[PDB]
């Protein structure tokens, strides 16, 4: 029996790769999450079949509990493994067993150059300039449950102006471009494209400290053998490798 | 109530100084015993804090025997390791680790003003020397580890027997009065060089690790420690704990 494995297209975790032939299975997909797929999967020695994500979402729940994207697919045991940038949160590891992380992130800003703007506690203070997160992500979530001051009033923002939170993280660099708009992004997501699009940058710090994390349903016997090939893997340099591997572009001076 | 193992380690758990004769929970304090006190307090349970006898964190010896808290976990002497436990896959294949409360790597701590800028320097050059707390979790990252410059820097640490030290305070030491640059996790090199000016960071950090809850392996507890970290994470009650403890007179 083969594992289902369920993902979403996000450079530089999971892409298309591209070719004369068609491709069919696996071979389709490429990026950091296939590598580390195809890692797990040797050292655990499991065949596996890629399926993307319907709805095209990662995992949020609704008023009523019920929960969508790929964390509704462990849950219903519609999917063995769910390898993506998936956030590790209390919320969602309520939900399903996230193996440890394999990678570190915080969420940050993604803002343009040449701004005497220091931190978020700059943008809460002000009005002119908008800002916002991808909606029901990790991020956005995490300004509605916070406590803290300024991150409160930063959250009475973004839920007043419903065009302030994004479908996704396309649309929230093409806003950052195209309008007087600040992004609240995963750090890990900042750091590729201010390595490619020298007209953007990071603002501040990291605001959190969080970490993606190989989703499985609840109980899963998987979810501690990858964890145990995740922690093989950073020992070995190996996490560090393939994260150069996709993360290095041209730079920016 | 659960048994909780730990041992006395700087900033994590000390002894707390009091003029009269303390008893039970009240001799300790530290990060680690605030934490156990929030997460005793949001799961329920109540505990008793218990040092390890033979005082070590956790390591194999030629039979496969653990030592440590992590033996005191595998024989159910114990029901949590509230400790700096260091996460490692070979610790992992033992005990039940919780989601990481605080990130750290390994690092270096040496003297200010040297040449020395990376662990790739150490490995070069020999006039410096070089080490690690014995059967810790750096020493065996470097006696397992297949990388070339690691395998060459475990090559120097295991020729001579002095490079390995006992603990963290006599590293500290042969750093302060000898040629010696320690291989030390990145917290701990945060903690002394607010408090020791003449040590400072060498390079940046050479692993990305955690520091876990440890559980005997199917402790219903596991989980539950790890929604209450996420929890204290994502309130920002982790970052509040860190910087109480994190004190020093401070270094320009
Ligand atoms: O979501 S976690 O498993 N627990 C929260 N943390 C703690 C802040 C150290 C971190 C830090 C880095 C990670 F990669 C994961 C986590
Ligand atoms: O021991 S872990 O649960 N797995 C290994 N990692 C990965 C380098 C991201 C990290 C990074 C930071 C942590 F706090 C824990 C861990
Ligand atoms: C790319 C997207 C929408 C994902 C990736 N990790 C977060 C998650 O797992 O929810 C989202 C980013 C964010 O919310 O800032
Ligand atoms: C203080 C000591 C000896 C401990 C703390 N964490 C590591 C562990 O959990 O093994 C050790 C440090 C190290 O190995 O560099
Ligand atoms: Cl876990
Ligand atoms: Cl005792
Ligand atoms: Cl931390
Ligand atoms: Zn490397
Ligand atoms: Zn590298
Ligand atoms: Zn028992
Ligand atoms: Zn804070």
């Amino acid at each position: 029996r083969s594992l289902i494995v369920t993902t979403l297209l996000e450079e530089p975790f999971v892409m298309f790769r591209k070719s004369d032939r068609t491709l069919y299975g696996n071979d389709r997909f490429e990026g950091y999450c296939i590598d580390l797929l195809k890692e797990l999967a040797h050292i655990l020695g499991f065949s596996y079949e890629i399926r993307l994500v319907e709805d095209g979402k990662y995992g949020a729940q609704d008023d009523k509990g019920q929960w969508n994207g790929m964390v509704k697919e462990l849950i219903d045991h519609k999917a063995d493994l769910a390898v993506a940038p998936l956030t590790i949160t209390a919320v969602r590891e309520k939900a399903i067993d996230f193996s440890k992380p394999f990678m570190t992130l915080g969420v940050s800003i993604l803002y343009r150059k040449g701004t005497p703007i220091d931190s978020a506690d700059d943008l809460a203070k002000q009005t002119k300039i908008e800002y916002g997160a991808v909606k029901d992500g990790a991020t956005m979530t995490f300004f509605k449950k916070s406590k803290i001051s300024t991150f409160e009033k930063m959250w009475a923002f973004m839920s007043s102006k419903p065009s302030a939170l994004v479908k996704n993280n396309e649309e929230g660099i093409q806003r950052t471009l195209t309008a007087d708009y600040a992004l609240l992004m995963e750090s890990t997501t900042i750091e590729y494209i201010t390595q490619r699009n020298c007209n953007l940058t990071q603002i501040g710090g990291l605001i959190d400290s969080k970490g993606y994390g190989i989703g499985t349903p609840m109980g899963s016997p998987y979810r501690d053998k990858i964890t145990i090939a995740i922690l093989q893997l950073q020992e070995e340099d190996k996490l560090h490798i393939m994260k150069e591997k996709w993360w290095r572009g041209s730079g920016c001076p």
